[PDB]
């Protein structure tokens, strides 16, 4: 019952980025219809109807459009072209339903060189500067999984065109098209380094910078047991609380910012967090200002007393799966439905009406 | 005269999340009022009117509540208890306001064991399981940069509850408070391997799974000339592609996805991206559907052919910065404002009439 409720979105099921934002809108109240090809166990498909569509078939894109036509929101992650080789195009669309928002999410973008080719998120991230700045310096880059292109870029960036144009509706009384190219959103996501680039801020040097593991106060450490601890004490007071902390004298230590005595700083912390486990740390930094936390693996997480507290995660079945986000005081968000069996197309269109 | 025009902000001037969600607001057409304390170089700034005012005097508070009678939105990421202790809390807004979208940008949340602890993104990401599955598993976690917790998992989380609580403003005609916490917002990011691990396709390896550069045909690899490729040809007919153009017999190598054979498969590929340079892969398969594309360090990316066509980039005076994203066909937003100086608060007031 979040906030999102009352809203009909279509969701041509796809993979990655378009049902990460189809999940986001289901989980906030939407009404998110997916059709599919004529009971998942892919938890990303809960809050949805699932009806199934051949939309090469006459019969199966005279029902699509009958209910795109009741729709607010359709998602479609498609090469460009496809959905207008169907019949499912914009131009089409706008026709039955002029106040439809369409939202486009690819890689690449509607139109450019790129544009008709291939991709994965790793491919998106590497074109545009991301990639080469995520790992150690002394290696080649590490793909943040694909957090960045599909969703932090992707499908995050959908989502804010789609509830953006869905603003704009209010006083045009219309839709339009939402062009969500990972290669755009991830730009936008990283414009920080972008603007720190531009001040002497941040290099192109990868592993060699405040955030990316070059700071031995931003960065992991391996503790006696062999599991991590990670430290962002960026500034001095919570710098000084985490050698506090670990008991050591900082008038023995290289300063905070001497990049000059960074490796010299980093084998000093090296040796202070390899002197004891990581839940001797997680004990001792626990409830103070040092910003040290235990690295926790995924199987751990549901045993963290903050994590636990807030309810960050429900269970599922047979595992946990996040609650979701963001918070809402007045319209709060249900515990997601899980994927249920497939429905009849025509009861969907009963139920809006079209 | 993007699709946000007309939407009012204001920001209460802070660092990371808050500022990018504000960001994104004005590059969408948002009218967005950033009060300081009492021009800058930060191109985040970018899309705004800088007022200044001092919150903890009297004046200042009148002056806060005034502007913040008139917007839709208002954006702050101090500590939890902070605006209410300074009298700009959710019921004194309230009060002034009820259409008002409360939106709070913090790590841990605005409840909790550690809601009043310090933090930065690394900590948020160390507790929920993500940090632990980023980077080489021979080696410690490795932060990719701040963009999971700040930005993927934070701003574009506040940004989705800001538009998302002004739909459902429309109906009801109030706002509510969106409490954005980085811990739950990368979670929901993160969704898919939450997804992934229920089902045996995700493990808590790290470096040993399909995303995150366990697998040879989802990883970076280093060129002749120290410069490296992105691959991530997973679909059989893309890989196919791959070794064709590595000029590899197919029928010569392991198959792509016997994991008991990967590091035989990534030595082969290893040797072969090293015997030609980054810009010989670029040629190689330019307008094929390999996946393989050239990693480009930040510098590089303003030559991209993709890039320019695109306009994904603008220039700022000194340097880049990323476009809006993502792209709507009817209202499309404009080229960013660079920062300006700081104006008279009661030309703000006045303009808003306040």
């Amino acid at each position: 019952a979040g906030p999102l409720s009352g809203l009909r979105v279509v969701e041509l099921a796809g993979i990655g980025p378009g049902p990460h934002a189809a999940m986001i809108l289901g989980d906030l109240g939407a009404d998110v219809v997916r059709i599919d090809r004529p009971i998942s166990r892919d938890a990303m498909l809960r809050n949805r109807r699932i009806v199934t569509a051949d939309l090469k078939s006459d019969q199966g894109l005279e029902l699509a459009l009958k209910l795109i036509a009741k729709a607010d929101v359709l998602i479609e992650g498609y090469r460009p072209g496809v959905t207008e080789r169907l019949g499912l195009g914009p131009e089409e669309c706008a026709k039955v339903n002029d106040r439809l928002i369409y939202a486009r999410m690819t890689g690449w973008g509607q139109t450019g060189p790129r544009s008709q080719q291939a991709g994965h998120d790793i491919n998106y991230i590497s074109l545009n500067g991301i990639l080469h700045a995520i790992g150690r310096g002394d290696e080649r880059p590490v793909p943040p999984l694909n957090l960045v292109g599909d969703f932090g870029g992707g499908s995050m960036f959908l989502l804010v065109g789609i509830l953006a144009a869905l603003w704009e509706r209010q006083s045009s009384g219309k839709g339009q098209v939402v062009d969500a190219a990972m290669v755009d959103g991830s730009s936008v996501l990283i414009q920080m380094m972008w603007a720190m680039r531009a001040t002497g801020m941040w290099t192109d040097t990868r592993g060699a910078n405040m955030l990316d593991g070059g700071a031995p106060y931003y960065d992991t450490y391996e503790c006696a047991d062999g599991r991590y601890v990670a430290v962002g004490a960026i500034e001095p007071q919570f710098y000084a609380a985490m050698l506090a902390g670990l008991g050591l004298d900082a008038a023995e230590l290289p300063p905070q910012n001497d990049r000059a005595r960074w490796p010299e700083l980093r084998a000093l912390l090296t040796e202070a967090f390899a002197s004891h486990d990581r839940d001797h740390w997680g004990a001792v930094f626990a409830n103070s200002d040092a910003c040290v936390t235990p690295v926790l693996a995924f199987g751990e997480v549901h045993n963290e007393p903050h994590i636990i507290e807030r309810n960050t995660f429900y269970e599922a079945n047979g595992g946990w799966q996040p609650m979701p986000a963001p918070r809402f005081s007045r319209t709060a968000s249900s515990q997601p439905r899980p994927p249920a069996a497939t429905i009849d197309i025509e009861a969907v269109l009963t139920d809006w009406d079209g």
